């Protein structure tokens, strides 16, 4: 089977013994046993257990895991570390990221280094000797600066690091981190993978089998597990992806080439237009570009009008779901980041009434 | 009698109290005394395999493993801590994986060199280097290396030639009778030829190497059991008929590749235009079923092994039924997309096993699906 | 004979014939022979410039000596021992003109450079290529004095296949003797501390090595780039002097870094004889001495050049290691802020040269 064959026969996604051509909701916290010697659903649940699978599958992975959010498995993931260990960052990370690491990781022994991951050599002048793995986000939020996968990982395996991708934004629809030589990767569930802006959850994946028990470990001991009920959810979601992801492309180059051609719009920031830094490396580490675009206009203190002005973009905190979002990172979640810089997450409406929404917009302004 | 004659009467082929024409299955795990004491150490289905691989390679000895990769391990168990071994850059993963996470922590060291490039073998020698690991053709862009020029200079140095003969079987190749000390054998694969047994079989030309090996298949314990002694055995009964039909059908394939637009690369030794073509003539009697080749785009190599109906999607290699894989999402998934390009290991790369079916219905699956991107 | 009887009476400090205790000058092109088959031509050999270079072979353990035209001239005559398509590792601050060297005139003739901080051990090591040849380490260094450990280095490189190569101009040979260190090269520029009175400008070259004797000497010769007897002789001159000269500019440069770190109006100071300075414990192990040279950044950055032209002891000028004090803007003439002064600390009277900062420092903000 092919990938879009996949997102719906895909890991587990049939009950065995009934024929349900759904998994069942497993509302259950412990099973039978039949002698002394599934146990206990924060260690193991059939629902959850099919979802895992299924990002295993689409990943190229050899186990799933999935979190009570995208950062429960980021700090899962970072657990398998010691205290004096150090860890290279991207410059623009996810918020959360970034405060994760500096207020939780840190208070616990672990150190890191911001660094341009696009600067292959701003890596390699970071490298201390404690150092043991390389976090990257590509394509990034808010700027959508493109990270070449396979050379970071290159230079990260013949050290003895780690390579750990947040694949947010591209899903595993348009980039597989695994296969370009990274080691660990994350997605936060509550965004393009569930799609409906209606479930909150992590998932990570993993090449490697020794890797894989110390990520369940972590997963299980400190408990950050998602419960059932969201499992079923995001897996439902994720059977939508590919269609999903191609019309969130198709309406985001649509308003993409619409905003470069436009007198009030200085610089528009996707990863679809040839015009944007390292559109080659997308093309070639990509299948696609998602729906993900921030943008800046001339007139810099006109922002909060033009986002205020808009009827059909969503003025909200998250991002992709099949309801267009609008945000200001400035005052929401210096270095590049004008504060009139407006992010749009393109959804799956009608491109005319999205363009629509953003002419009667400008004409405000 | 000749090779084709001591597939089916060599070693022992035969049950010399009974008569049966075929090797009895020993299942048992001891014998009565008042020369067998512990099937371990010793039984007579597996010493029947035993012989006729020695007897085929023209060794003294051979010794009969649970998988190939046990008796790589069995070989490599000579060396002590400081030992330093040279690699081929295209080794199999697994072989490769042995020293990196297994013998390495034991005290033994490599470098990889390509071993096409005879000079780089001597660049690489340390004064503590006791071994040189040889596999050719390699996997998978099938690059042949000059066994008698690596044995001979491994030689006059103080180095033990160790060759994997899994691709070009001991019907088309016999490295022992060309420097070589040892040959290893993946059973699994040629030798076996049905992919329904997994083995390993070591030989030797050497009586000192032979008490060695023996030493430690017996001590590690990583033996083949009776039954796939057997069935190994029976296998091999028609390993010389079978790479005929192997050869042939992989010619045909690989000419049709290269008469084929989508194609660009085709990489068989069997190929007029293939790098050291005339070195492979020299050294062996015809070339397997393997081959590669590289299209021109990259992103077609995933549609175009989908779409396959005949060729079955998968890992291993060698069987009668043929087999397709991409190395760089299979075979090769953990290493770095750039160093797979810096290896010859592009996305674009498709590895094929060409089995013993009709040429023709293997060649319109691959029209078929060319047909179709 | 002890290094400071040395500098008086080492290599050949008195003609032979005549019993001069000084070496007589021979402004001579050619000599007389009775050939066919001593000296045959001032290009190839000059008894004045010998004594000088036997001197040098003598101060730093080596089996020749080098005099050349310039610094410069004497550093490419080493680098010119190297093939194309060859690779070398330099200190991310080595000698402005070193970089100009590599940067300008030896790349385009097929050799290749990579910039990394020397002083981090680790970083040398993840910058080795299968083609490179030769590390050049300058320590203390130009213009921060950021300290390199000389015998771990050489180590380093010598397990490999590489050339340790010395710019030992700030350090002397009376301070630190990286021959013995395990350095294969040894290079100084005698424009600075040899010749000591800022009125010769030469370049000295010197090697542990027989082989690398025969090349260094060959490409003296082939490309002409040789010191004049006069300057030699004014160098071999200034050296006789070089202890006493060394000594009071340790002395009045431990005085100055002193009261510029007790110094409100100063922000950072760099000299290798302070405790609070990076790896101040090897700089006490690999040298015998700190010298004359420091450099400092005040705390009002834009407030650099007022300093710099009210002072009226202390001569803005271009060079280093004279008797008289020195001071310059790097930047102007990775660490150097448009604001960081650096100091040439000459053997006046302390009193004399404190007294000209105060006044200098009571004139600004
Ligand atoms: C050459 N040698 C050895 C092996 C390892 O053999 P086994 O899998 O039987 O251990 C393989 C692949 O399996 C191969 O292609
Ligand atoms: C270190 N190395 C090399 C040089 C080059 O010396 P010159 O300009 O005399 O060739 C200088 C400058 O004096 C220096 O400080
Ligand atoms: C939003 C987001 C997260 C956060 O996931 P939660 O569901 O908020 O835990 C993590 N990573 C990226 C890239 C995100 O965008």
């Amino acid at each position: 089977m092919r990938m879009q064959t996949k997102l719906i026969h895909g890991g587990i996604s049939e009950d065995a013994t009934t024929g349900a051509v759904s998994v069942p909701i497993y509302q259950t916290s412990t099973y039978r046993q039949d002698a002394i010697g599934y146990e206990y659903s924060r260690s193991g649940n059939p629902t959850r257990f099919a979802l895992e699978e299924l990002i295993a599958d689409l990943e190229g992975g050899v186990k799933g895991f999935a979190f009570a959010s995208g950062l429960a498995g980021i700090h899962a993931v970072f657990s398998l570390l010691q205290s004096g260990d150090h860890v290279l960052l991207g410059d623009d990370v996810y918020g959360g990221t970034f405060r994760l690491f500096n207020q939780v990781l840190v208070k616990n022994g672990l150190s890191c280094t911001i660094i341009d991951t696009s600067d292959i050599s701003q890596i390699k002048k970071a490298i201390k000797p404690n150092t043991k793995a390389l976090y990257l986000e590509t394509p990034s939020n808010p700027l959508l600066k493109i990270t070449d996968l396979a050379q970071c990982a290159s230079v990260a395996k013949d050290h003895g690091l780690l390579t750990i991708v947040d694949n947010t934004f591209a899903t595993p629809y348009y980039q597989n981190p695994l296969l370009l030589g990274a080691d660990i990767v994350a997605h936060s569930g509550t965004k393009y993978l569930g799609g409906h802006s209606d479930v909150v959850a992590g998932l990570v994946t993993t090449n490697n089998e020794a890797l894989a028990q110390e990520i369940a470990f972590f997963q299980n001991a400190i408990g950050g597990v998602l419960g059932p009920q969201d499992s079923w959810l995001l897996q439902r979601g994720i059977k939508t992806l590919g269609l999903r992801m191609e019309a969130h492309q198709k309406n985001a180059l649509c308003v993409a080439e619409f905003l470069e051609k436009h007198p009030k719009v200085e610089r528009v920031y996707y990863p679809g237009l040839p015009t944007h830094p390292n559109y080659e490396l997308a093309k070639k580490q990509m299948r696609g570009f998602s729906g993900m675009l921030s943008f800046t206009l001339k007139n810099d203190s006109e922002a909060v009008a033009f986002v205020e002005s808009l009827k059909l973009f969503i003025l909200g905190e998250s991002l992709g779901g099949v309801e267009s979002l609008v945000g200001i990172p400035a005052f929401m979640t210096a270095a590049g980041i004008r504060d009139g810089l407006v992010r749009l997450s393109v959804g799956i409406e009608h491109e005319q009434d999205l363009l629509e929404d953003l002419e009667q917009a400008f004409a405000k302004i």
